[PDB]
């Protein structure tokens, strides 16, 4: 957390229910942090381990990178054996859970492995299930919610599902979503955030204490995004703010706990069409420094990790609890 552009609780960003348009949002431009390659890689799945080391991957080739935020050294522990891996969520026991899309129609799933790619275990099989899992989030009990990345605008085949801590039970939380993409839990785990990419909508779901039942009229749409392509991955901070990467828009939008926009982070070169594939936001553990990955594949230009300081320190998600 150095002297990078920072988001402050000023003006409408400090209001509980600010009435404001995207063009007037407190805005900052992210700075280059670490180039992953001169080559165009579909970077995704940012996630730090208990040691504060950064893990991520590229969807198309399945490479898995481990980065030292301190020295900025890049390592390539292993490669996904499953097609189109999209996210990495680290378990409290140190394992890496990898969500993958497969053929984009039904051969997706989730597998776990060690930091080095050993002990490959199937959490959710690809052929026995019809899921194409794009992301997930662990609750404090070891269970997790994942997004079913399927369908399109008027064909809502997607949805959100909950997997029990023993990975034996899978129960649907909310369905009829045109490609569920990003997902996150509020600090108290009573609210579930989900982004619907092909319909440009943000979902806010109030859950009962059992964590699987939606409160009466608890599933709402606090925000309608705009622009091609749509909302992608997201994460929260300790103040319960939501950071949403906008795929194809070269930006990240930030909302407060009530779902109102309060911040905007732009990726350099977006106006000229560069680095529009901003796919994931993630905080360096114990700090308010946000890391954002994007790539310039669409114009032949490499893969970069950008950074800025968010409103508050990152949240102590599962891999940081004990």
């Amino acid at each position: 957390q150095q002297d990078l552009p920072t988001l402050f609780y000023s003006g409408k960003s400090n209001s509980a229910v600010p009435i404001i348009s995207e063009s007037e949002l407190q805005t900052i431009t992210a700075e280059p942090w670490l180039e992953i390659s001169k080559k165009g890689l579909q970077l995704e799945g940012l996630n730090f381990d208990r040691q504060g080391q950064l893990f991520l991957l590229d969807v198309f080739e399945g490479n898995i990178f481990k980065i030292n935020p301190e020295t900025k050294e890049i390592k390539r522990p292993f490669v996904s054996h499953k097609a189109n891996p999209a996210a990495i969520k680290i378990h409290k026991d140190g394992r890496l859970f990898v969500c993958y899309l497969g053929d984009f129609k039904s051969t997706g799933g989730i597998f776990a492995a060690t930091e080095n790619g050993d002990n490959l275990q199937d959490i959710i099989e690809d052929l026995s299930t019809a899921y194409c899992i794009d992301d997930m989030v662990f609750d404090s009990k070891g269970g997790f919610y994942f997004t079913d990345f399927r369908g399109y605008s008027t064909n809502p085949l997607g949805g959100v599902y909950y997997v029990s801590p023993d990975f034996r039970t899978v129960t649907p939380i909310i369905q009829n979503i045109s490609v569920a993409n990003g997902i996150a839990l509020s600090t108290d785990e009573k609210v579930l955030w989900v982004t619907e990419t092909t319909a440009n909508r943000l979902h806010r779901i109030a859950l009962e204490d059992d964590g699987v039942t939606i409160q009466p009229f608890g599933a709402t749409i606090p925000y309608y995004f705009t622009g091609h392509e749509g909302p992608d991955s997201c994460c929260i901070d300790s103040d319960d703010n939501l950071y949403v990467a906008m795929y194809g828009q070269g930006r990240v939008l930030v909302f407060n706990k009530r779902g109102y926009p309060i911040g905007q982070i732009l990726i350099p070169g977006r106006d000229e069409g560069h680095m529009l594939r901003s796919t994931h936001p993630q905080f360096i553990p114990g700090t308010n420094q946000l890391i954002i990955c994007s790539n310039d594949i669409e114009m032949g230009g490499g893969s970069m990790l950008y950074t800025v300081n968010g409103f508050a320190k990152g949240h102590q998600s599962f891999q940081f609890q004990l």
